[PDB]
């Protein structure tokens, strides 16, 4: 007797802490101080979660932990994954909110940003599973996760996304996903690995956790020798352009999954074409919005401050239908596209905007059930 | 060599700190990032400077330190003033910009916001002394500093002001000023006096500053006996509408000076007549312009940000002419009422409101460079 029959799980973005994995004083990633989605929807009588998986990691990484945060057990990333990137096999281990997740136990999946490609990679490894993994096994026997077995079927209902790069951003390819802003972020997590750090920043895979009585010098040494430092096995790969499309080139419609998308705009046009940030764009995207808004290409330019719209409607190469506010989103194996949210920025989404009074919360919570209720009828339609 | 005959001093107000007195990360306080006013004008040609006074002190303990800060020499508060009060005599010494400054040598003095205030105080004890230190030097011997004494004119060329509350905030009134409110600064007054403080808030004079043997255990005992927790010599209280009245009452006009304000309004009327703040009003102000704005007296209501309009316009019952921004604004012994700026905050002033792009340094530089031009028309026709 909660109201939605299958639980629902939101999956947070490329760089989001949660729940106790946030540090002292942090935003509340679901919701800001403008609608508590979890708490709220949970005092409403919905079964929700709000997952936690690595901020800095690769969708790969991420796909493999939300599995083991929704089954629970030891993140298996696969040895094959695991020699072929030069980082550990194992990782965290999850206490698991439906350990009886199995074909015909459903979950729905509702991802911000970068969480829609996790979650659209982790069901690709449940219903097909992952070639490489099985071909090892196969050469190497020991074991397999069942992630990569495939043949894994009516186990996820709804794959939701809001702002989802599907096909990346620009903000990634030329910023970010450089070489001295990739160095920054390695050199925050690992920073955040000292022994006497309590959050995991999720790259502790790549060696960033310094020993109880290792010296920060010896910490330094012996870190600055991991293949994170010119992997592509991260985040900042895979939301540019390049790392996008090979998601896309990889997954393909479960025709038994409801499928929607939502976009925000928060760019305008100025007098020669390109976009800008409208006032209210929660201002560290500020250049972000820029650098995407002054594209040479007309169509990758209006954006939500850090991903474009082309992006975030559906991935460029699977099938998609245009719907309306009103329409049931209700028909499955195509990207329901919704309409574009005016004026909402990348942040506006998930209400962490404390900067901007034009987004609040009474809204914030209509945007929310609105979900829901799709996906209370999504239950029903079944 | 410099295009204005008279120095330009600049006088921050109540939270300020300025040049090598500023934390590690800190807003230039003239200028923000938008127009940086002293290293821009003297590259014009202008000789100008920023003052640099107690950020947390009383609108008296600040005009002395004015005078020193302009002539030079170590700070003297007065005797009669320091036994009132029960702080320190003697404060500070400093090297002073003009060590000649005396009958003949102008200033031209530019207050933001209670900067405003300590000059019309400064002016006050060049022209009048202070009758409490002339009658305790009379009855008692010893010295008396010359800013006490009364007489010396001819050293102020100008006074102008930019959103300062001459009639007094009631974000002073009803925050900040409060018990609960003066405690917090006075917390932060006597941590930043630790002795690995680089930092002077500008209450040493009460006492907080720890000694470099002294243990901060020991500090705070020592320190919670100052009368500052209970006195009115500080920036709170003189903020306050009773505060400020005092100051307008023993103040007069200089018929030699020319008297200049400035005003900005950010507020918009609600539909029961109230004032609530514009987006882009800088954030940390919207509670106190919403307390403003919420007055029983509907002439209070419109605001910055902190300062009424009405507090903002000139001192009550003082001679004021409202002036047009294309005319000679070269009257002397009279208030210059510019008009109003709309959509400007408190901070919007001096350009360290970062997030409201509508504010832009190309429109920052035109207004201190009008400023100037008035001060150079002041200069051409004495
Ligand atoms: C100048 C005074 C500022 C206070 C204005 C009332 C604003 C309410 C917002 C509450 C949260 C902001 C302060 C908490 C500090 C923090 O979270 O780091
Ligand atoms: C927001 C604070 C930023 C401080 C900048 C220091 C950057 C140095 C790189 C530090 C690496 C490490 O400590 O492991
Ligand atoms: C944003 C930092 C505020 C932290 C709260 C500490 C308040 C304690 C009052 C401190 C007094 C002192 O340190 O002398
Ligand atoms: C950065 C804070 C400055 C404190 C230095 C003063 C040292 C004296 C210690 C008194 C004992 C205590 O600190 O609790
Ligand atoms: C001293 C605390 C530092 C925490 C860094 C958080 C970065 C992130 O939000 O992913
Ligand atoms: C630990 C840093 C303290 C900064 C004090 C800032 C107060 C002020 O602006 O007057
Ligand atoms: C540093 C604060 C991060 C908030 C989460 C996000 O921006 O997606
Ligand atoms: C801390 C707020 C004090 C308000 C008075 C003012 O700045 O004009
Ligand atoms: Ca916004
Ligand atoms: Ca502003």
């Amino acid at each position: 007797q909660p109201l939605n029959k299958y639980p629902v799980v939101f999956v947070h973005g490329f760089l989001g802490l949660v729940g106790d994995n946030a540090p002292a004083l942090y935003p509340n990633y679901w919701g800001g101080n403008k609608f508590k989605v979890i708490e709220e929807l949970r005092k409403q009588g919905y079964n929700v979660h709000q997952a936690s998986v690595s901020a800095f990691g690769s969708n790969y990484d991420r796909a493999v932990q939300l599995y083991y945060y929704i089954k629970g057990g030891r993140v298996d990333y696969g040895a094959a994954h695991a020699a072929k990137y030069g980082h550990e096999r194992y990782g965290k281990t999850y206490k698991g909110i439906m350990p009886n997740w199995e074909p015909g136990k459903k979950v729905h999946l509702v991802g911000h940003s970068m969480g829609g490609q996790t979650i659209r990679l982790m069901e690709e490894f449940l219903r097909n599973g992952n070639k490489e993994e099985i071909a090892y096994h196969q050469a190497h026997g020991g074991e397999i996760s069942p992630l990569f077995t495939g043949g894994h079927n009516n186990m996820v209902a709804s794959i939701t996304t809001l702002a989802t790069p599907h096909n990346g951003s620009q903000a990634a390819d030329k910023f970010g996903n450089t070489e001295a802003v990739r160095k920054i972020m390695f050199a925050l997590n690992r920073f955040m690995g000292n022994k006497y750090s309590n959050i995991d920043l999720g790259l502790t895979q790549w060696g960033f956790k310094q020993l109880p009585n290792e010296s920060y010098i010896d910490y330094i040494k012996r870190v600055s020798k991991s293949k994170i430092w010119t992997s592509d096995d991260n985040a900042a790969y895979d939301l540019t352009l390049d790392g996008s499309a090979k998601l896309n080139n990889m997954t393909s419609m479960n025709p038994n999954i409801t499928y929607t998308t939502y976009t925000g705009v928060s760019s305008h046009t100025g007098p020669l074409g390109y976009e800008n940030p409208d006032l209210g764009t929660f201002f560290l995207m500020d250049t972000t919005s820029r650098i995407i808004g002054h594209d040479a290409r007309e169509e990758w330019r209006k954006n939500d401050g850090v991903v474009p719209v082309i992006s975030s409607l559906h991935p460029s190469n699977q099938p998609f239908v245009n719907v309306t506010n009103n329409e049931p989103a209700t028909r499955r194996g195509i990207w329901q596209v919704k309409p574009i949210l005016q004026g909402w920025d990348h942040v506006d989404f998930i209400g962490v905007d404390f900067l901007d009074f034009k987004r609040k919360g009474s809204e914030l919570a209509n945007f929310y059930i609105g979900i829901i209720n799709d996906l209370l009828s999504v239950e029903a339609t079944e």
